[PDB]
């Protein structure tokens, strides 16, 4: 079972465990004004009227999970990414095409209360969840589709960052979702009782919109998770492990849709860390798909096919005597190897960029005297071994998709980029003295 065997030291598990502590600190202090921010309105029913302008997925590209769906690591669309810095956060394709379109229509005479905003956010969650569930790579698995619940937790976390104004992705120069949200949140603040207005106020009397949006999220996150999981398959639950290996899980399917408190705390994990963890999992998952396509064009021992990356037929090639034989099937190995190497080269660059950004986020924590929303989280990473990039890279190695390689040669190790981002073994130059393939269906190295 990949679900049950996932390391208690996977980045997802370690980050979720710090996320729990952050969430706990945040809900420790009583907020007397909670109710003023409280909003009142395989797969199953998604009617919002039963269990509680424009639509959410319009204009958005689908195929978010395709092997060639690209991450965005450049500067114009990411806050904090600049052309003068190699260090960069990578917005995953799941984020890039998120179903947030309805939130671009919040600046209107109708959207004025916490209930009006919740309505819109539940509509976003329902649709985003519907897309994830209906296009997920595990949609047709015969096991409990835990993988879908994980992708939903990742979108739930991005939605929370959009709602809170912490999200780093800038879809275009207009920033309509954010501008709409700041208008709705100004109305909500004005609509509060004077005593609540002072609780959400800076020293100078001006509105503390950052704190107001944080508490709004915290207060409504449970209903938002319920909407997000409306279409979640019945036989799908969220699973996570504690530091001691204790298994934590939703109990009634649909990723905890019917259970109240969300089973996830990813919405309390810094966005950059969540994106890098998804980058690594999706890299390892996609790499397996790409290696298999390279193998079908390069090596088929049973059918006497043994090619090299140079398109040589290893069954008729002897590099030691300088005897090269290029048949008509092996040039296709060359073409698949060229294509695989371009993807690997692009992933290596994305990897170094996030590697640098990680160091920068850790350094920002060490040097920052003043407070910020991500400070306590980075304090906790430091308390554990994770101030070292090497210790954080071990967590990426431990991921569900990344750790799953029983073969010693092709084991994922982010601390050894040369081995992790190398050419496929099926692309290596012919063994020196050639290969002999028997009728048995196995090819042996000559001499
Ligand atoms: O991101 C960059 O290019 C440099 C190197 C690490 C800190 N800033
Ligand atoms: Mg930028």
């Amino acid at each position: 079972s990949p679900t049950l065997s996932e390391s208690h030291k996977s980045a997802r598990n370690v980050l979720e465990n710090i996320g729990i502590k952050i969430y706990n600190q945040e809900i420790k202090k009583k907020n007397p004004y909670e109710q003023q921010l409280k909003g009142t309105l395989d797969g199953n029913s998604c009617n919002l009227d039963h269990l509680f302008g424009r639509k959410p997925c319009y204009g958005r590209e689908q195929n978010r999970f395709d092997e060639n769906a690209e991450a965005y690591c450049n500067s114009d669309k990411i806050r904090g990414n600049e052309n003068n810095a190699n260090g960069a956060a990578c917005a995953p394709p799941r984020r890039r095409h998120i179903c947030d379109q309805n939130l671009e229509f919040l600046d209107n005479k109708n959207t004025n209360t916490a209930h009006d905003l919740l309505g819109n956010v539940l509509v976003t969650a329902k649709y985003e969840g519907n897309y994830i569930v209906n296009d997920h790579p595990d949609k047709n698995s015969n096991g409990n589709k835990a993988g879908i619940c994980t992708s939903l937790a990742r979108s739930f976390a991005d939605i929370g960052d959009i709602v809170r104004g912490r999200d780093m992705f800038l879809p275009n120069k207009d920033d309509k979702v954010q501008k709409g949200l700041q208008v709705v949140f100004k109305k909500i603040y004005k609509s509060l009782t004077p005593e609540a207005r002072k609780h959400y106020a800076h020293g100078d009397g001006s509105g503390n919109y950052a704190k107001l949006r944080e508490d709004w999220w915290t207060i409504n996150r449970e209903q938002i998770w319920k909407a997000l999981t409306c279409s979640a398959p019945y036989y799908a639950d969220y699973f996570r492990k504690g530091s001691d290996g204790t298994l934590h899980f939703s109990s009634h399917g649909k990723c905890g849709h019917n259970e109240g408190a969300p089973p996830t705390y990813l919405d309390y994990v810094p966005q950059f860390l969540r994106w890098f963890e998804e980058w690594s999992e999706e890299f390892c998952r996609i790499k397996k798909i790409k290696i298999d396509k390279v193998k079908k064009e390069c090596r088929d021992e049973q059918n006497k096919k043994y090619c090299s990356g140079d398109g040589h037929d290893c069954t008729q090639t002897n590099l030691a005597h300088n005897q090269i034989f290029v048949d008509l099937d092996c040039p296709r190995c060359q073409d698949q190897c060229i294509k695989y190497n371009e993807w690997i080269v692009k992933k290596l660059e994305e990897f170094y960029k996030q590697n640098l950004k990680y160091s920068m986020e850790i350094q920002k924590w060490k040097k920052t005297k003043n407070n910020y929303y991500d400070k306590e989280f980075y304090e906790n990473l430091d308390k554990k071994s994770y101030s070292t990039i090497d210790k954080f890279l071990n967590l990426l190695n431990n991921g569900k998709h990344c750790h799953d390689n029983k073969d010693e040669k092709n084991k994922i190790d982010f601390n050894k980029p040369i081995k992790t981002f190398s050419i496929s073994e099926y692309c290596k130059t012919c063994p020196l003295y050639g290969v002999t393939c028997t009728n048995r269906g196995i090819c042996i190295h000559n001499s």
